[PDB]
Order: structure tokens, then C-alpha cells, then sequence
């Protein structure tokens, strides 16, 4: 698709068996999802934005379906106000910014 | 241009006759720049990011060049970690997300 930016670029994702809404976010290095369980190992991380930092759990090699496109990568889980698909997964579905 | 996302989508902006670097950020509703002087009156605004809320100064109808494209619109000034170009100006330069 071609997604305009008059409104937030929200899409449906599937992660850990669950359907969620998430923001396609070119300003995010990393993918950050609201608290949920995921399988496998994790390690703690701090990530920072407007407002400061939050502590997250870093899960590696997680499969995510993003508007019908499968990708794998690292997913951070923690108290983000919104689910964010960052560049680490946008690259894998071939997303570009065009103007 | 068609900008891929393997690296941060940083562009040159020009505001108040000065060049700065800024991040093209589809996850930002608003454009937020680091402290600088801008003409005119400002109004209060609170914006919520990953770590919580901050107060910013809202300046309307500011001339700003983005990657060589002319925009005139709202610029928020405050303690953002990076200059961010949000959807209010990404729409003005005709940007879309494509995959
Ligand atoms: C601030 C930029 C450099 C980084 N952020 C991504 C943004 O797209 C963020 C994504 C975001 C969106 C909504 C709520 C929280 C974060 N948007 C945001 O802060 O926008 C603010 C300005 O416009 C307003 O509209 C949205 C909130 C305001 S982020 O959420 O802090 C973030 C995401 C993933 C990360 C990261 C930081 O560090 C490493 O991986
Ligand atoms: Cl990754
Ligand atoms: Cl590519
Ligand atoms: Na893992």
C-alpha cells in the first residue's frame, strides 16, 4: 500500500498469537509493544524518547505479521503508550518514505 | 526521493536561516525541535512521548525548509532528544509510506 499521513499510520499486526494495532514509525529505531508475554529468553534494556526513558524487556528473533507481511526481529516489551513498529521491522517489509 | 529505513531518515532542514538535522518521523503527530529562537507569539502545549509528557512552546505559521521542500506550519520547541519532523509537515511535503 501507499499510506498517507493525514492520520496516524496504524496497522494491524499479529504477534505472539495476538492481533494488535500498531503505529508505523520511521522515527523509532526499535519496535516497542505494550506489556505482553512472549516466549524465550529476554534481557533488560532502557530506551529513551520525549519524556525520558522506560525499562523494557528485549526479546530476539520474534516473528511479527505486519499488515499481512511477515518479518522477524527484536521486539521490546514495556510500558509504551502506543505499540510502535520501528525501523528494524519496517526494513523487512520493504517500507520506504516517498516524496 | 524514496528513503529506505536501514539508517535513520535524517534530512537537512532550514529554519530561521540556519541549517539543522532532523528526523522524518511518521510516528510523530507534531514537529518538535530543540530550543531555538522563533518569531512571534507562542502558545502552550503538552506532548506525550514514550517516557511521559513534556511542555513545549507552540509557534504557528513558521517557514521551514525540509529536504529542499517548502513548508509553513506549526513548530513545537522544547527538550526533544532529536529534531523531529512530524505528520503536520510531512503532509505538506507530500510524504507517504509505501510497502
Ligand atoms: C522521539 C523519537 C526520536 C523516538 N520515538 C519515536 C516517535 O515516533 C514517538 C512514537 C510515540 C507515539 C505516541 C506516543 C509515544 C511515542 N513519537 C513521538 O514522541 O511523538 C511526539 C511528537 O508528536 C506527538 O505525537 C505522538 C507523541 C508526540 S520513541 O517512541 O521515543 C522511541 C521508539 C523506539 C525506540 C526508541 C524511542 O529508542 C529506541 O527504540
Ligand atoms: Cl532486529
Ligand atoms: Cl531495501
Ligand atoms: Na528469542
Amino acid at each position: 500500500p501507499q499510506i498517507t499521513l493525514w492520520k496516524r499510520p496504524l496497522v494491524t499486526i499479529k504477534i505472539g498469537g495476538q492481533l494488535k494495532e500498531a503505529l508505523l514509525d520511521t522515527g523509532a529505531d526499535n519496535t516497542v509493544i505494550e506489556e505482553m508475554s512472549l516466549p524465550g529468553r529476554w534481557k533488560p534494556k532502557m530506551i529513551g524518547g520525549i519524556g525520558g526513558f522506560i525499562k523494557v524487556r528485549q526479546y530476539d528473533q520474534i516473528i511479527i505479521e505486519i499488515a499481512g507481511h511477515k518479518a522477524i526481529g527484536t521486539v521490546l516489551v514495556g510500558p509504551t503508550p502506543v505499540n510502535i513498529i520501528g525501523r528494524n521491522l519496517l526494513t523487512q517489509i520493504g517500507a520506504t518514505l516517498n516524496f
